[PDB]
DNA sequence: CTGTTACGGCTCCATATGGAGCCGTAACAG
DNA sequence: CTGTTACGGCTCCATATGGAGCCGTAACAG
């Protein structure tokens, strides 16, 4: 009846152990990336997944992949578990919101049972060929490439290579497309220098859609081989379509869709079903009409249902389940959604909420549920609704482990596990355990210290004012915006906030950023609706802050990203011993040959292949992971070597380089970034989202002052303790005082309190918004009665 | 707290419903393939697997495969479940008995912690390259092809095609190997007519192992293409090795291993580890020495452990877990096994028992466990041990659903679910529910009828005697046989039985059957140890009875298998209307063109492809599944058509053809096969193991009398009710009275009682046997005190 | 009339080159 | 000394033909 773990040594697990009670509401929190989150993510979940997947069918076990065994000694009292992560999937257009909502099939069954034609339940579905629209083969649209995007260079000759698609080059002899181009030219007797615009329509059709698969001879003359073969040219369009059909990568899919556009099927149009299916009328509405309705209006519509007595009797189960699913969806809070809406077009938090609602509807109790950041992407009322839903799910009879930072969740929690006190070598130990009251009584918990109010976010005594430099965006009607006009000043720590799903963040991410990037940084991406933008001359450069990893290659290090490695190499080159040895400054760098270990090429790992086992990585024995030649490593400066510096700690580095101001300024920048515990040479892939964000903000701070720069941060409060939030707020204020501009779209109460100009967009999400709710100083905004954000700010202040 | 299902319509589920209590021991039983087993296998398990796999990671969901949705209305109160099926997997040689037993890692950790060199725990393992034997790369053997099996025809010329391996033909110009042969001949200037024996050693080495990958020109002259290319010939051996490495099919793997043999690595030899690893001595033994020990002797060895006080203190967990695992393995009853034994070399029942033991050791409680036929492959004492283990696992806190026929399991069960009364259209309804007592009180349950003793297997009043015709096998020492001599008479319903894992069944399946097949049916398979076989002239033909499907293609039907379709076609051809129409007798057959529907080619299904969906099968609209042309189907004989006859029922067919003795004799043979409920034209793939066995026995019965035939049945009692066992026994007696011979190796008490001559091999499984325990009439055998089977027979009698 | 063998026909299963992002280096301007 | 731009180099990710078993048909013997 307990989750007992002993001898855990994952990452920074200092052989910690704890007894987790079953069938309760326990929350684990700590410092940003302190290791408690990693432990909870990768010890219990990994043990359960291994103990389950293995015991399953062997073939399915290798199909789903063999999970790596953990370093924990033994785990007792475990159970099968599910993970509601934050990394969404592109999925396929065949997937639908109703399909993943576990409501489309129920709606189809209800329509088949109760609805009348103007009758098999299979015909109501749109995934089986027994009832499909042939025009779009059930897809709803028509993914066709754009002839104006593949080879728009009409004036360019055929030999010039107007078509820029990969594998279709015509100016390269070594290209695989050169043989096909030569065969087509032989079959057409047309000069390759003819312009694309001047090409005959028949020749253009043959090039695009192929030569109807007729027999044709293609000549091949390689360096050491020659001959000819009979084949057919499908054409550029057909080749691209086949490649897209055979594609299985999200990046390749996005690249291919960049040159294509799915034209909504005109025959069916949001139906993807046979005409006669729409004839089934239930309550004077169609299945598509029901699906396109909003969740709240759908609940209202199904509440006013009225039919025959037999229909009511048969509805004692189907309609009851439909009502329960609608109520669960309402409790999720994502009312600004449609059953017919595209599954892919959704936020990560929205996807997590939808998955939670589907799990609640399923009712599979007696399991372990591990969620991540439920508070992210929700308003205060949404937080209350999520807490109620979590309490209900716990009442269903399962033990839940959540990781978050919302104070209300901790108050509603039963047992709290805190790991600290610091991060890395400064933490990794269980500070305390028990309920909230004794956690507050505990004087060794940083979370308890923040709860007790000893350290609190003091509201600023003074607020900055605009300097007359404003950016004007008026008439934008992208997504759900109803031609809204917003006056956004620049030069202060202003922010935009509102209820969940209002779309203001979508507007900022899809219109303003795209326009600014196209204007300044020359980014060729089509933006959304945009009438006019003013104040363009005020700013010069714009940058973005996201959660993307700094680098996907192991050839990069955070020291390289910050550039301190260059100063270190220069200092090493300035050494008298280095000058005597004649070593170049470039030799003190692992990225290039000259000093790197030739055995592993500086990678530090070796690949070993087995007949019945996958690739195995082991440390390189020649250089023992030092990634430096012995002769190069023989140099010593101030009692330290280049390898030692690369393996050194930032906390030690700050005290080490007390006489190197050039390096020191970046050192103290990194220290003020609040990431001194991070290794100076940690692997780039090993970095977490918080670490990457800290690195990016440190790099931004180290940048020279310009006074005409703007920054956009997407939910910086995600994955951060209250002290981390305070540090981030201080960094934001110092960046604003530097002379740049800050744009923030978040929902943290402390961040809103620290703001100087609040922008409100509402008054409801989805179709219920599109108008600027209010604007002004936070004190003036709190005076507005018709604003949830204003009421929350007034309560906070 | 209940498993509630309503509106289930899977196969023959007549909208049945039932409430299954949770956390109990409930057993479901019924007629052979009555549908209750299929329901329990494919309703609850399918619902749980879907509700789990889906909610998991999406990418893993498509990796493991999307389970099809069931036809049930809704399932309430479900839980994640695991399935211990009977279909084993070939797996890989890297897999080990200790690995799947979850004991190899524990043993390695114990050896690392306690053992002393003559020290990292990773070096003890044999799956990581950090400690491996390079000779065999951890495999233990060396899978090399046999030069005496690839092209043994030394006298055959190179052009003749001595190498019979697929893709290496030399006598076929169109073969892909012809170009390589021509290139090799050009590079060697050797005549293709030279004998393989007369080929120079250098030429043979070049052919086998390749030409060291050197540059070579291969000429190609196709019908419409020509040219040449520079490439290298890896050789026959290298090509076969690469194909085996790239192989991913069990059938292809078996075909390739038919020409290969894994020679035990001589460097390591049952070690696959680095020399220094064997230096670690624990209790005066090696890790391999511990693994090769029997389970019981290993438990005894670890019981006498004695080390330092620190070792004992550290062993409070590791040694306790090892002892618990050993005790669980002992409770499994598979004492005749070794930790170092090959994982693949095991029986299906042994694999199921091992999986059950591993699951018990895991301790993941609060789940649903569905096993199949625990009694199969076990002795009476093993049945008691399995019942105790199941009771323990239920005490661990999980709800178990077992399907079996052992009376002891029903007695130990709490709730029993019986579905009947018949099969197919004659059953599919819940007969009764409750405990065993009220089940016996219920007069409508066939299981209760058998339990009450109203219908019982009467012991035969007289037993047949040998007619002096005997088969003598003496000195066979295959597997664990210790040069045993057995006198097996022929001409009576004799049988061989013993304790589980004795190996006598393995001896019969690996020596006697192989020798008989090679002698009579000309089967070229190498048998095991065999000194001499006598009485060969007594028998003429030998046949085998297994659980393999009758046919993997949908072009075959049970009517075609039994041959009644030929008589039906002849009768239809004899019709006056058919003679007037001039239709040939072959037209009344769907297998060939002439009368079949050209739209579906007689398949009856159509394939529809979608861009984002897999292949979909739908009934063919042109012929509506009748699989006959309209003009051909227009004929009517005795008020019925050929399509109607093909779709008719056997129970109706027996009354239909009362004036057709030629067909009637096979009709009543099929009826006596006890499978009248089966459709006369059911799909071959749709047939179950019991149905296939019934079909095979019916075909054997319909065979003309010869008096010199023998039959071998492998566990016919599997998947059969007590009445089904009675019917099978009666069929066996009638087959024996026909004039043939019957050899049975099973463990059913009723089958043993019905036997006339019992062969006993023991006295213990594995290394504890190899000697004939006893022999004689069942009454005389019961008088033997030193025989578990004899004691069981005496108790039964 | 029945069993066996041989042959033909059918079906299902099996087996290397181009592009984007990042790091290091050189050059130019303030 | 510092910031910016341009170029070169490096790495990781991406995109049809032969064989075994079965059914139907013809021929031959009892
Ligand atoms: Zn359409
Ligand atoms: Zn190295
Ligand atoms: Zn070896
Ligand atoms: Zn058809």
């Amino acid at each position: 009846d307990y989750i007992v773990v002993k001898g855990a040594r994952e990452h920074n697990l200092k052989n910690i152990d704890v007894k987790i009670p079953r069938d309760k509401f326990v929350v684990i929190t700590g410092l940003s990336g302190s290791g408690k989150s990693s432990l909870a993510f990768d010890t219990i979940y990994a043990e359960g997944q291994r103990r389950y997947v293995e015991s399953l069918s062997s073939y399915a076990r290798q199909f789903l992949g063999q999970m790596e065994k953990p370093d924990v000694d033994y785990i007792d009292g475990l159970s099968p578990a599910i993970a509601i992560d934050q990394k969404t999937t592109s999925r396929n257009p065949r997937s639908t919101v109703g399909t993943v909502t576990e409501i489309y099939d129920y709606l189809r069954l209800l329509f088949a049972r109760i609805g009348t034609p103007h009758i098999t339940p299979r015909m109501f579905s749109f995934n089986n060929p027994y009832g499909a629209c042939p025009e779009c083969t059930g897809l709803g649209s028509l993914m066709r490439i754009d002839p104006d995007l593949v080879i728009p260079d009409k004036k360019l000759s055929l030999a010039q290579g107007a078509v820029r698609a990969s594998g279709w080059n015509i100016a390269n002899d070594e290209s695989y497309a050169r043989m096909y181009i030569d065969a087509l030219a032989k079959h057409y007797n047309f000069s390759v220098d003819t312009p694309v615009e001047e090409l005959p329509p028949h020749i253009l059709d043959i090039i695009l859609y192929g030569t109807n698969g007729e027999k044709i001879k293609i000549e091949y003359e390689r360096e050491n081989e020659k001959g000819t073969f009979m084949a057919s040219f499908p054409g550029i369009i057909n080749s691209m379509e086949r490649r897209y059909k055979e594609t299985t990568s999200e990046v390749m899919k996005q690249y291919y869709e960049n040159f294509m556009s799915n034209i909504p099927c005109p025959v069916c149009k949001g139906a993807r079903l046979k005409k006669e299916s729409l004839a089934v009328t239930i309550g004077g509405k169609n299945i598509y009409e029901v699906c396109c309705l909003s969740i709240g209006e759908a609940k209202e519509f199904f509440a006013n249902l009225n039919l025959t007595e037999r229909q009511q009797l048969i509805a004692r189960q189907i309609l009851k389940e439909i009502n329960a699913r609608l109520g669960f969806l309402v409790d999720v809070g994502l009312d600004y959604l449609t059953l017919a809406r595209a599954a892919g077009t959704l936020s990560g938090g929205e996807a997590q909420r939808i998955r939670l609602a589907t799990q609640i509807g399923s009712g599979l109790m007696g399991v372990i549920y591990i969620l991540d950041e439920p508070s992210i992407g929700l308003h205060q009322r949404d937080n209350d609704r999520l807490l109620r839903s979590l309490k209900k799910l716990r009442d269903l009879g399962n033990t839940l482990l959540v990781v978050e930072h919302d104070e209300d969740t901790m108050y509603a929690s039963d047992y709290i596990i805190d790991l600290g006190p610091g991060a890395g070598s400064h933490g990794g130990q269980i500070v305390a355990e028990g309920t909230v009251e004794e956690i507050k009584q505990n004087p060794n918990s940083v979370t308890g210290e923040y709860l007790s109010g000893r350290k609190k976010i003091e509201v600023p005594k003074e607020r900055r004012k605009p300097n007359g430099k404003w950016l004007e965006i008026i008439g934008a009607r992208e997504n759900n915006l109803k031609n809204i006009n917003v006056r956004i000043p620049l030069g202060v720590f202003t922010c935009i906030t509102g209820v969940s799903g209002s779309g203001a963040s979508s507007l900022i991410n899809e219109i303003l950023y795209k326009r600014l990037a196209a204007e300044l940084n020359r980014a060729s991406v089509k933006p959304g609706e945009h009438d006019l933008i003013k104040g363009i001359e005020y700013l010069d450069k714009v940058i973005d802050i996201d959660q993307s990893p700094i680098g996907r290659t192991p050839r990069s290090n955070p020291a390289t990203y910050t550039g301190v490695f260059d100063f270190i190499r220069e200092i090493f080159a300035n050494t008298t011993e280095a000058k005597t040895r004649g070593y170049k400054a470039g030799r003190f760098s692992f990225n290039v040959k000259g000093g790197r270990c030739e055995a592993c090429a500086g990678d530090g790992i070796n690949k070993i292949e087995m007949h019945f086992l996958p690739d195995i990585y082991v440390p390189c024995e020649v250089c023992k992971g030092k990634r430096y030649n012995r002769e190069t490593l023989e140099v010593r400066y101030k009692g330290k070597n280049i390898a030692e510096v690369l393996d050194m700690t930032v906390e030690e580095a700050l005290e080490f380089f007390k006489n190197i101001p050039r390096i020191h300024k970046k050192i103290e920048t990194l220290y003020d970034v609040g990431l001194g515990y991070i290794k100076l040479g940690q692997s780039s892939t090993t970095l977490s989202g918080g670490e990457a964000q800290r690195v990016k903000l440190a790099t931004e701070l180290s940048r020279k002052s310009t006074g005409k720069t703007m920054y956009i941060l997407d939910e910086p409060t995600t994955g951060l303790h209250m002290a981390d939030v305070h540090r981030l707020v201080g960094i934001l204020h110092r960046l604003v005082e530097a002379g740049n501009s800050v744009v923030v779209i978040e929902h943290n109460l402390d961040v809103i309190k620290t703001a100087d100009y609040i922008i409100d967009l509402g008054p409801e999400g989805g179709s219920g918004g599109g108008l600027v709710v209010a604007e002004g100083t936070p004190e003036e905004v709190a005076k507005v009665e018709n604003s949830y954000t204003g009421q929350f700010l007034k309560k906070v202040l």
